[PDB]
C-alpha cells in the first residue's frame, strides 16, 4: 500500500499519540478505582517507573547538552563581524523576547491556571547572585547555593541569621553564564581556540543522537508519565478544566503579543499602519498557520515582505534568515507560560526572584530549541530542572503541545517580519 | 653473571613475591602476639597504610580508566563491518561469557567457601536500574543511588515506604552504559567524532603509564596489605584452608566448565565427539598450559585447528586471533568466582540483584584487562568497587593468582578452538 | 593632554588604588560607628557582597587553571633534553626555595604578626597523604579528606578512635599531583599525546583571558572588600601596627635571605668573597630596584654578570634566561609569609603539617605566577584556598604589596645571579 510511506517517515509523532491515548486510558481505567486496586502506593511506585526513567535519561543528558551547545553558540557569535546595521536587530529581537516573556508570565500569574482547587527574605537576590558565579564547576554541576536561618540569639532571645551552604539540585542558571563566558573567551583568545571549539561543537553532535535515542524512547515514557500522573490527582473532570484554561491563556497570550506589543513597537516608532502591514503579509502566515514550520516559511516569507512594503532588500537576505533561528519568541512565549503553569499547579510558592530567573534562562534558551526537534519540550525541562521545579508534569504540555504549536509558530515569524518592517528607517530616517 | 637477564625482564613479579613472601612473615611475626604488641588499633591504623595508599590510587585511576577505555572501545566496535557470520561468533562468545560467569556464581554460592565459622525489599530493580542512567555525569562519578524507608503512619501506625536518595561510593556500572552508549554515539556520529576519539583513545595510554606505574609500586603496598589482613583474621590455620577451598572451587569450575559446558554447546548443536576434537588439539593447549600466554599460543593453535578437524580456513584467520582477546571466558570465570569468595568471606550479605550486577559488569569487562598484563586483578578490583564491596581482600586473591592462572589460561583459548570447531557448520548446514 | 597616554596603559593599577583609597574611607565612616549604624549584620551581609562575589570568581577560575596549567608545565619539562650541568642549576633552585620558605615561615612563626591582643593527634600524616593521591578525580575537586574521632568503648568507658570521612573544600594540594603525574605521563606518551597537550595548553589560555576579566572586575570587589574587612576588626590603631609589623617582618625576610643565605651557599661551596661579587652586580639590582620588572631587568643583568666575574659564557644564555622564571625565591618568600600572617591573624590554629603543606604548595607554585601579572595575589589565594584558610583577608596584603614589591623584585634575580656565580666551578672543580 501507500502505508509505509506515510509510516516511516512520520512514525515518532504516531508513537506518541498512540501512546498517550493509551497513557490516558490505563490510567483511567486504573483511576476509576480510588488510587488502590490491590496496593495503593506500592505497587504505584513501581507502575509510574519507566517515565521517571525517561526523566533520568533527560537529566543526564541536559548536562552536557547545556554546558557544549552554550560554548559552541558563545564561541560562534562575532558582533564585530556582523555590523552595527545587524546589531541592532539582535537588540530588538533580545528585547522583545524579555518583553514577550514577561507579558506571558504576567498574564499567566493574573489568571492564574491550575491552582483552583520556606520563608525567605527579600535577601535572595544575593543568594542568586552568589548562585550565578558558583565556587567550582564541579560542585556546580550537581547542587546549588541556598542560605538558611538560624538564631545566634545575640541581642534578645532570637535573631533570624543566615547561614550559607549549598543544597542539592544543580544550577543550569548558575552554568550557563559560565559557558557562555567561556565561548566568548574562546573567540577573544582566537586561534589557540580553534581546537577547543572543534572539541566542543564536535560534543555536540555527541548528544544530538543521545537526544534522538532518548526521543526514541520517549513514547512509553511519556504513556507511564501520564498515567502516572492523571490517577495521582484523582480529578479528570476538573484537571480538563485546568488544561483547557492553561491552553487558552498561553494561546491568548499569543494573540495578545502579535496584536499589539509588536504593533506597539511598530507604531512607536514607525507611526505607520501596522495592520496594512499585516495585511500585505497574511498569505506566508496563512502558510505558517498551514504547515507549522519555521524553515519552510522562509523563502515564501522573504519574497512577500519584499513585495508588500518593500524592505532594505539585503536585510531580508541578511535579518531575515538569522532571525528564524534567534528570534523564536512564542516558543519562549509558551515555556515561560507553561512553566509558571506548572508552579501554579503543584503550589511550588513563586519567589520573585524565581520569576526573574524563570525569565532570563528561558529567554536566554529561545534561540536554542531549533537544532532539536522537540527542543520545545527539552528546554522546558532545562527551565523546570534549573529552579528545581517538578519535571513530572511534562507530559500534559507535550500532551497538548500541537494545538498551542500551531498558533506558536506564526509569533516566530511575525515577530523577525514586523523587524524588517521597522529597520527600514534606519537607512532612511537614521 | 646471566643473573642481569633475568632480573630487568622479569623484575616486577620477583618484587613481589619477595614482598608477599615478607607479607606473610611479618604479619605472622605480629600475629605471635594477639593483634597488639603495644598498639592494639592505634599503631595498626598506620601500620596497615600503604596497602590503603595503594587502593586509593587504584580507585583514583580506575575511574578515568573505565570511562575513556570503553568510550575507546566503544567506538571501535562495527557491527556493519564485521559481517554476519562474524556476528553470530560475537553471540556465541557472549552467551559462553554470561554462562561461564552465572556457572561459576552458583557453584561458588554452592560451596560458599571462606564463610566457615539492610533490609531491601524484591523492589531493588528500580533502585539498581535508577542507578543505571543517573541523575547527572559528575554525581555518578562518586556517588550511586539508594533507597532507605521511613514510615509516614499513614492507614495504621506505621508504613514501610521508601524515600529515594544518593549515598556515596561511584557507579561504576550506571557509568560504563553510558560510556558504551558514547562510543556507540561516536560511531554514529562519524567523521565529526574523529577529534572527540583521537581525545579519548589517547587519553587511554595516558593512563596505562599511570597504571604502570601503580603497578610499580605495588609491591610494598601489596605486602603491607596481606600483613594488615593476616593480622586481622589472627587464624592462618583456617586462612589457609578458605583459601584453598576457594583455589579448588575455582579450578573445578575451571574445570566443568571446559569440560561439559563447551562440549554441551558442541554436541547440542554439532552432534559430533567433542573428545575427539580436543584429542586433535591437545598440544596447543599442551604449550597454553606451558607458557600461560594467549597471545603466543595463538599461532600454533590456528595452526593446530586447522589440521586436526579442518575449519573453514579464513575464520581462523577472522574469529580465532579476534576471540582471543574478546572470549576470555576463564578470566571472567575467576572474577565472578573470586567476587563472591570475598563476599562470603567479609559477609556482604549478597542481594540477587547483586548477584546481576556482579554477572554482567564482569561480563562486559571480560573483553578488557587484555592490554593490563596484571588486568586480572584490576579488573576485580574495578567490580569489587562497582558493588561497593572491600577491595581490602584483594592480596590474597593476587597472592594466589598463578597457580590458578596456568589453569585460566587453557580455557581462553579451548573457548574460541570449539567456537571455531562450531561455526564450520553454519556455511555447510546453514 | 598626555594625560591618554599614562591613562590607558596603566589603567588597573590606578583602578585599584583609587578604589582602595575609598575602601578604606568608606570604611572608616561607617566604622565611626561601632559596626551598626542601623542594621547591624543584616544590611552588612549585603554590604560586604561584591568582595565575596569577587572570591566566588577566584575559586571557580582556580580550579581549572591550576590543573590545565600544571599540566602544561609538566608536560613541558624535558630533564633528558635539558642537561646534567642544567640539571643541578634546578635541584640549586629547589633547595633555596624550599630553603627561603622555610626561613620565612621560621620568622613569621617566630616574630607572630598580627596576634597581638578541632584536637587532631600527630597522626594526621596519614590523613595528609590520603589527601594526596585522592580517592577519585571528581570528588576531589570539591572536598578534601578530613579524619574524625568517635568513641568504641572498647577496653574501658572510651577509646579516642578515627573514623575517616570527606568534608567540604577541595584539595588543590591532592590535585596538583595528579595534574603533574599527568603532564609528566603524556611526556613519557610522547606522539600520541601531543593532541592531549595542545588541548589542555589551549585551556590555560582560555582562562588567562578570564583572570584577566576578573582582574578588571577586580577594583570594586577589593574596596568592598577593605571596607567590609576593617569595619570587621574595628581597630584601625592596631591593625595599621599589625600590618607594618608584617611588612617590616617579610622585608627584612627578605634582606637577611639575600644578605645570609644566598651567602651561605656561596661561602660554603665557592669559598670566595660573595660581597665583592655583588659589588660587581650592584647596578642590575639598582634597575631591579628602580623598574621592579624581572623581565626587562633580565638582559643589564646577564651582560653585568659576565664582565664583573666571568662566569661561563654559555650558562648566562641558559641557566639565566630560564632562571628568572623558574627561582621566584622572593615571590614564595612573600607568599609563605603573608598566608601564615594571615592565620596568626585569624587564629586558624596552626598544624605542623599545615607548615608542611603551605611550605611545599607555595614552593611547586613559585615558578608560576610568572604569566599572570598580578600572580602573586592569585597565587597567594591558591594556596589560601588549599589549606581552607580564609582568603577574605587577601585586599590587606594587595593593599601593601607595591612597599614590599619593590624589594621583593632584587630577590628574584639575587638568586639565579648568585646560581650563575656559583655553578662556573662545576667545569672547573668538578
Amino acid at each position: 500500500d501507500q502505508v509505509r510511506r506515510c509510516l516511516r517517515a512520520n512514525l515518532l509523532v504516531l508513537l506518541t499519540v498512540v501512546a498517550v491515548v493509551a497513557g490516558v486510558a490505563l490510567g483511567l481505567g486504573v483511576s476509576g478505582a480510588g488510587g488502590a486496586l490491590a496496593l495503593g502506593p506500592e505497587r504505584l511506585s513501581a507502575f509510574v517507573f519507566p517515565g521517571e526513567l525517561l526523566l533520568r535519561l533527560l537529566r543526564m543528558i541536559i548536562l552536557p547538552l547545556v554546558v557544549c551547545s552554550l560554548i559552541g553558540g558563545a564561541a560562534s557569535l562575532d558582533p564585530g563581524a556582523l555590523g552595527r546595521l545587524g546589531a541592532w536587530a539582535l537588540l530588538f529581537f533580545l528585547v522583545t523576547t524579555l518583553l514577550a516573556s514577561a507579558l506571558g508570565v504576567g498574564l499567566a500569574l493574573a489568571l492564574q491556571p491550575g491552582a483552583a482547587s520556606s520563608k525567605e527574605v527579600l535577601d535572595s537576590f544575593l543568594d542568586l547572585a552568589r548562585n550565578i558565579f558558583p565556587s567550582n564547576l564541579v560542585s556546580a554541576a550537581f547542587r546549588s547555593y541556598s542560605t538558611t536561618y538560624e538564631e545566634r540569639n545575640i541581642t534578645g532571645t532570637r535573631v533570624k541569621v543566615p547561614v550559607g551552604q549549598e543544597v542539592e539540585g544543580m544550577n543550569i542558571l548558575g552554568l550557563v553564564v559560565f559557558a557562555i563566558v567561556f565561548g566568548v573567551a574562546l573567540r577573544k583568545l582566537g586561534p589557540e581556540g580553534e581546537l577547543l571549539i572543534r572539541f566542543f561543537n564536535s560534543f555536540n553532535e555527541a548528544t544530538m543522537v543521545l537526544v534522538s535515542w532518548i526521543m526514541w524512547y520517549a513514547p512509553v515514557g511519556i504513556m507511564f508519565l501520564v498515567a502516572g500522573k492523571i490517577v495521582e490527582m484523582e480529578d479528570v473532570g476538573l484537571l480538563f478544566a485546568r488544561l483547557g484554561k492553561y491552553i487558552l491563556c498561553c494561546l491568548l497570550g499569543h494573540a495578545i503579543h502579535g496584536l499589539l506589543v509588536l504593533p506597539l513597537i511598530y507604531f512607536l516608532f514607525t507611526r505607520k499602519n501596522p495592520y496594512r502591514f499585516l495585511w500585505g503579509i497574511v498569505t506566508p502566515l496563512a502558510t505558517a498557520f498551514g504547515t507549522s514550520s519555521s524553515s519552510a516559511t522562509l523563502p515564501l516569507m522573504m519574497k512577500c515582505v519584499e513585495e508588500n512594503n518593500g524592505v532594505a532588500k539585503h536585510i531580508s537576505r541578511f535579518i531575515l534568515p538569522i532571525g528564524a533561528t534567534v528570534n523564536m519568541d512564542g516558543a519562549a512565549l509558551f515555556q515561560c507560560v507553561a512553566a509558571v503553569f506548572i508552579a501554579q499547579l503543584s503550589q511550588q510558592s513563586l519567589d520573585f526572584v524565581k520569576i526573574i530567573t524563570i525569565l532570563v534562562t528561558a529567554t536566554a534558551s529561545s534561540v536554542g530549541a531549533a537544532g532539536i526537534p522537540a527542543g520545545g519540550v527539552l528546554t522546558l525541562a532545562i527551565i523546570l530542572e534549573a529552579v528545581n521545579l517538578p519535571v513530572d508534569h511534562i507530559s500534559l504540555i507535550l500532551a497538548v503541545d500541537w494545538l498551542v504549536d500551531r498558533s506558536r509558530t506564526v509569533l516566530n515569524v511575525e515577530g523577525d517580519a514586523l523587524g524588517a518592517g521597522l529597520l527600514q528607517n534606519y537607512v532612511d530616517r537614521t
